[PDB]
């Protein structure tokens, strides 16, 4: 059911510039922002953020473990593809690593969210990708 999110209304699009959180929650918002991040080679930050969102919704124990593993090897391991996290935040992930839960990565997710909001988002709002997008929906 991204089908219903596919082509966003003007009223949906209107709420995004004043609300990064609203945009980050809309599939079409994230997809637009993800194009812009690709041009700055920082896409992985959003992909990590998305994977942490996907892990939170999961409920079956086995798939939580599989997903937590996948996030670690893709975004947190040194061996890639890695996102920049503080040591404080890395050591909390490591302690949560032997007994995984849906909310293991939340401090790391919040750190990368705050970076995107601070550094990436305001350059997104002045990008051609964005301004061209709002121009089309209007």
């Amino acid at each position: 059911l991204y089908f219903q999110s596919m082509n966003p209304t003007a009223e949906e699009v209107l709420s995004w510039s004043q609300n990064f959180d609203k945009m980050m929650k809309a599939p079409a918002g994230r997809n637009l922002f993800r194009e812009f991040l690709r041009t700055e080679y920082s896409e992985e930050n959003l992909l990590f953020w998305l994977a942490c969102e996907d892990l939170k919704k999961e409920q079956n124990k086995k798939v939580i473990e599989e997903k937590a593993r996948m996030i670690y090897e893709d975004y947190i391991s040194i061996l890639p593809k890695e996102v920049s996290l503080d040591s404080r935040v890395r050591e909390v992930i490591n302690r949560n690593l032997l007994d995984p839960n849906p909310h293991m990565y939340e401090d790391a997710q919040l750190q990368i969210y705050t970076l995107m909001h601070r550094d990436s988002f305001p350059r997104f709002l002045n990008s051609q990708i964005y301004k061209s997008f709002v121009e089309s929906t209007a």
